[PDB]
DNA sequence: ATTATGACGCT
DNA sequence: AGCGTCAT
């Protein structure tokens, strides 16, 4: 009771673009505003490949990795983008140099933790703490929250979603300032209101709408997140936690989507992640190892310590394309001049790294895709990056897999190859 | 023919 | 160092 850890040290934040690549489509070309909308790599086969989707988009069931031909199907009217081409496969620069934009604005607000192309982890506490005694135990006015949903409210004695958010937020500040309410609630109230700050600030510099999840933790702030999506941002409490998890399905949880997750279904005999809260941390620790033991039996509880980095940049520095089916490639030339194609964008992204961030990569790593071969990588070898020379890496890359060749030809090349992927790694001041 | 390419744990 | 997981 007295002694026990509630998990409500910290206020973190995660903010997440809405359907980024198109907006920065839509942005730069303003015939795709508020269109049904879709971002898609390449065009020859099926009209290429979905990785974005506007929300009017989606409306009429258009989804990541759907074939533009099939979502056409879906959406007659459905306008497409085509991500750049650069030497014969995608370009993503255009999203990276917007993903900055967003990045630098939140920086100036707090430590953030870079954690995708769009979306990045705040740690609030400080900033909390200090408008806190700025405030001087002012009330804190709905007005402070426009965009603010507080999940698990209202409840009690609103046909309209706007009218449900205001509701809650109203129950949820009327609480705070009665003084009900605990010091861990005012805490992420005030980050919330920083939170919309932060929002008006990417909206109003870059053009680009955001959601954002305010709690106490990484897990939860994800989570959050995701609740009203988009252009909204949700608060999730310490107390909303028994609820809201009660009928959360496991696969919902961050690291819980895939093999960890189902073997917790499957094992414990179980659907929401409020059941793991039943079994000692012991039991849990023998099922899934000490550490997801442990991640488990705290999560369930809301409770999660992972720390919010300290890291705007990527650690690393990588490009890959895939040959599939029939293009795989197969004979040295193919492999070679491919390789080529990786490092001449390599180089260039690493130029401009260094330029722009005062590092320098010193290894350089190598991944190829055999033929037949589910896996994402079948063999990963690296050697020293000492120039940033496309030249030297590519035939430095090939000379570190050539030996994988079956074929006594030098010419051929078996088992043809599905995938060729450069990463520059292990940065170092410069 | 689910592509491009990230972070990161285990050994 | 080299492979596996989770992500979208
Ligand atoms: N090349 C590539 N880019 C991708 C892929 N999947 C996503 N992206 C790119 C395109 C995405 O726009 C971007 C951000 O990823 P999300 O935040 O997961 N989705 P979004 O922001 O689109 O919508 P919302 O957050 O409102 O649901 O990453 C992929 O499989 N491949
Ligand atoms: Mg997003
Ligand atoms: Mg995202």
């Amino acid at each position: 009771g007295p002694h026990m850890a509630t998990g409500q040290d910290r206020v973190v934040a995660l903010v997440d673009m809405d359907c980024f690549f198109v907006q920065v489509e839509q942005r730069q070309n303003p015939h795709l505003r508020n269109k049904p909308c879709a971002v898609v790599q390449y065009k020859s086969w099926k009209g290429g490949g979905i990785i974005a989707v506007s929300y009017e988009a989606r409306a009429f069931g258009v989804t990541r990795s759907m074939w533009a031909d099939d979502a056409k199907k879906l959406c007659p009217d459905l306008l497409l983008a085509q991500v750049r081409e650069s030497r014969g496969k995608a370009n993503l620069t255009k999203y990276r140099e917007a993903s900055v934009e967003v990045m630098e604005i939140m920086s100036r607000f707090a430590v953030i933790e870079r954690a995708s192309i769009d979306e990045a982890y705040v740690d609030l506490t400080s900033a909390v703490q200090e408008r806190l005694q700025k405030l001087q135990g002012q009330p804190i006015s709905a007005d402070l929250l426009p965009s603010t949903y507080i999940e698990g409210l209202p409840q009690g004695p609103t046909v309209q979603k706007e009218g449900m958010r205001k509701q809650g937020l109203f129950q949820w500040l009327d609480s705070l300032q009665i003084d009900n309410l605990t010091s861990p609630d005012l805490q992420l109230t005030v980050g919330a209101v920083i939170v919309e700050e932060m929002r008006a600030a990417i909206e109003r510099e870059t053009g680009f709408q955001c959601s954002a999840g305010i709690s106490h933790n990484k897990v939860l702030a994800k989570l959050a997140c995701g609740l009203n999506k988009p252009n909204r941002q949700t608060l999730v409490s310490h107390g909303s936690v028994p609820q809201l998890f009660s009928q959360m399905p496991i696969r919902k949880i961050r690291s819980l989507g895939g093999k960890l997750g189902a073997s917790v279904i499957e094992i414990l005999g179980i659907e929401y992640m409020g059941e793991l809260t039943q079994f000692t941390e012991s039991q849990l620790q023998s099922h899934f190892g000490e550490k997801n033991g442990s991640w488990l039996y705290a999560m369930c509880r809301g409770i999660e310590h992972d720390p919010v980095k300290p890291r705007q940049l990527p650690k690393t520095i990588g490009c890959s394309k895939n040959f599939p089916g029939k293009t795989a490639l197969a004979t040295r030339e193919q492999v070679q001049w491919w390789l080529l194609q990786l490092a001449q964008e390599l180089e260039e992204r690493l130029t401009k790294d260094r330029n722009d961030n005062d590092r320098v990569a010193t290894q350089l790593v190598v991944s190829i895709r055999v033929q037949g071969d589910k896996r994402l990588s079948s063999l990963r070898r690296c050697c020293a990056l000492t120039r940033y020379d496309a030249h030297k890496m590519s035939h430095d890359a090939f000379t570190v897999i050539k030996n994988c060749n079956t074929s006594g030809i030098q010419t051929e090349w078996s088992p043809p190859l599905t995938m060729l992927f450069l990463c520059a790694t292990k940065f170092s001041a410069s």
